């Protein structure tokens, strides 16, 4: 036709999507050597990203041993979602200090229910 349901914005109130603004940053510590400020340190490191909510240090066991691997899960919330991909693509597939980092969205309803095993 012409693109009259585009032109009009037929039912856009209906398809509108929340994005999540939750980052999960994995593999950036050795769960060995853990900085007492790190929470601090990521908070301050994402501001050149942006606006930061807040940030959640999450030490994983990964089995119910009490020797089970810890894996740690940094998370980080942002304002808006424009900042967390900003933060995912400066981070992702990239080295610091020796370790290959993995940088990924984070469902924002797990998240918010506290679910930080994903
Ligand atoms: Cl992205």
């Amino acid at each position: 036709g012409s693109g009259s349901s585009a032109r009009h914005m037929v039912m856009q109130k209906l398809l509108r999507k929340q994005e999540s603004t939750v980052m999960v940053l994995r593999n950036m510590v050795d769960p060995k050597d853990i900085d007492d400020d790190l929470e601090g340190e990521v908070t301050e490191e994402c501001g050149k990203f942006g606006a930061v909510n807040r940030v959640i240090i999450y030490q994983e066991k990964q089995g119910e041993e009490e020797d089970a691997e810890i894996i740690v899960k940094i998370f980080v919330e942002f304002s808006i979602a424009s900042e967390t991909h900003k933060a995912i693509q400066a981070l992702n597939g990239r080295w610091f200090a020796g370790r290959k980092v993995v940088a990924e969205v984070y469902d924002q309803e797990r998240f918010d229910n506290s679910d930080l095993s994903a």
